[PDB]
């Protein structure tokens, strides 16, 4: 019950989702929640060739600037958002139930009760064997 | 569609099958299938705890023998080995829907249109941006 | 030839950045360069549990005192030297420097020489690539 | 002396051997020398052509073939080697100083208190951040 995204899959991920945002043109800028839209909005960034990027914090209308972060839950990150960015094209790469309904797009679906790990919180590490033969 | 297998992935799948095949006494060797099961071999061998690795390439009875390819789609390779080794287990790491029985045990479905592509024919290399923007 | 950077690599390089930047309640936050500070910015401010990203970006307040500023890669100085002049106080580290760079930089992980090139994971991918032999 | 080799390098490194190995035709096999070898000999088998790869355990002439560890340490295990296939090209990914003129070709030259650890014994798992804050 435990999701490993690696590095490689993630930016797989987000290629996707960067060509259903072609043509880029159509948008002035890229806004990532941090920080588990960071790496999701660069890359974005990267494929679409916007060097336009912020961050918004959450512990302005928003017409044509991507908002993104790495994985919709509840949706309260994405309720939030709406107060400052009502017009706002909320993306993230991973959403769960619940969170389904409230973005305007996302590429993977996650049971809500799967963990999924990020790669920023991973790394390659030795591994015993799963037989001590 | 085009499946890409990384090779974290690959190895995330070998554990999967290698746990299913636990305990690891129970087997005497295994017999990779040249060259789709060398690599998810290697694999088995090591989280097993097994030096015995054999291969056979397809143009003893295999009793307590793991053969391993790394997918099965019509299962002609099924075939062939289970006329070599009867009294072997035979395993893949990904299976198409006609495959699916012709194999004692698998790992990941993949659709019957969908092309898999696998690590050891790909590499890390640059990629134009989806937008020249 | 070519330096391939993988995620991988990347990440370890980050890591031992991080470390270096111990203890983290010295630093007030992090401002990532755009665009390519953005993923080692990222990963600077996991590992020093920093949650204030901020980002500049160079075209063509404060004085950034207790922020660390990080972009990729140092080579001439030109991103370096704006962002002595935007920010005169905060501390300029990078990942990669090649030697033209680095007296410009206040940390840095990885040497790089000069006519080396070297490609970062985000502009790469995992693709077919034809076997070395048709045999 | 925490010497990480991901996947991706490791591909890499037998890449480069394989070029210098070219050209194949000059080749007949290989046999990959159990564990060590099967991972590299499989990736040197898909990039020189080569469908017939075979495998040697040793415990505690082969003229045309191409004979592949992972590594050469102390050169035990290329005494046997020679022994063995008087003939073989014998070829290692890594070589300690002890063992570097012991092989036919390697390609990483790595110091003898350097520990490299392969990347069939890793996994990416959670790494606890270096601060608490
Ligand atoms: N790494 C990881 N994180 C998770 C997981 N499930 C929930 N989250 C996060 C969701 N979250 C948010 O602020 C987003 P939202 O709930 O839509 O407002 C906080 C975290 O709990 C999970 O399986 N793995
Ligand atoms: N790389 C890759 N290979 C594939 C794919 N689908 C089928 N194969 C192979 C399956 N195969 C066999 O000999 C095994 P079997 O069909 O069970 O006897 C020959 C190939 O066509 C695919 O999507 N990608
Ligand atoms: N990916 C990659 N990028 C490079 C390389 N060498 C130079 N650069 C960049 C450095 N750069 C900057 O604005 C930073 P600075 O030169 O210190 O002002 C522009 C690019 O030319 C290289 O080998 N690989
Ligand atoms: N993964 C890894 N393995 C190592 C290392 N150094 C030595 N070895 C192995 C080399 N070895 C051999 O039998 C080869 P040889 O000594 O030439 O006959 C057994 C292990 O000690 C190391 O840094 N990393």
């Amino acid at each position: 019950e435990k999701y490993i995204v690696t590095w490689d899959m993630l930016q797989i991920h987000a290629r996707k989702l960067a060509s259903r945002l072609m043509p880029s043109e159509q948008w002035k800028g890229i806004i990532a929640v941090s920080r588990g839209g960071l790496v999701p909005g660069a890359l974005l960034a990267r494929e679409l060739g916007i060097r336009h990027v912020d961050t918004v914090c959450i512990s302005g209308d928003g017409e044509g600037f991507i908002v993104i972060d790495d994985l919709v839950d509840t949706g309260g990150t994405a309720v939030a958002i709406r107060e400052m960015y009502p017009k706002a094209h909320f993306v993230t790469i991973f959403a769960k139930p619940a969170g389904r309904p409230l973005v305007d797009d996302y590429v993977v679906d996650i049971p809500q009760d799967t963990w999924i790990e990020q790669p920023w919180d991973m790394g390659v590490v030795f591994v015993p064997p799963i037989s001590g033969r």
